[PDB]
């Protein structure tokens, strides 16, 4: 990405900035943690290294802002059903079916 | 949006299903919250009232899931400075430059 970024403009997982002189590189990395480099030796980091970042961004409000991926607040738990839907039904209950039968309901 | 979610489709913030003979909605709220309201009475909540919760979404796994959107862990806290880039420079800093001068620096 060179040596800027600009208001709105993003780093992503990989990618990354450099300095001119190719000496130092600042890349946000796939453990999430933003990690600015002195050739291959790490100097200083956002010590987000764990984290599910997603984008190192230079918001338009002139912040820079570094955001972790959407978060599941509450599921239904029925990962692995298959052709699953979820119907609100007239006798008021919600179902989720499922190719194999109700997979789940309120009750 | 109908009284049916299949696989890969979700409400958005205010979206709702409805029932057949319309008795019974099922909305995501702009408060967060997932809530099945018959008629006017409240029967049926995600709890996720005061949540910043995006969609709710019927997932290609099967499994029907709330999320909240993207979070903040680290800033400048630089809100407010204008024109600003993030230049990674020959020196080895790492600055932050506002239209006012430089706002945040390594």
């Amino acid at each position: 990405m060179g040596d800027t970024l600009t208001a709105g403009q993003k780093l992503e997982r990989g990618g990354s900035l450099q300095s001119g002189n190719g000496a130092y590189t600042l890349t946000l990395q796939d453990d999430g943690n933003l990690v600015l480099y002195a050739r291959d030796k790490a100097v200083w980091s956002t010590g987000t290294n764990g984290q599910d970042v997603v984008r190192a961004e230079v918001q338009t409000d002139g912040n820079f802002v570094l955001y972790t991926a959407e978060k599941p607040v509450w599921h239904t738990d029925t990962k692995g059903k298959k052709e699953v839907k979820l119907v609100l039904q007239d006798d008021r209950n919600l179902v989720l079916y499922a190719k194999d039968g109700p997979a789940w309901s309120l009750e």
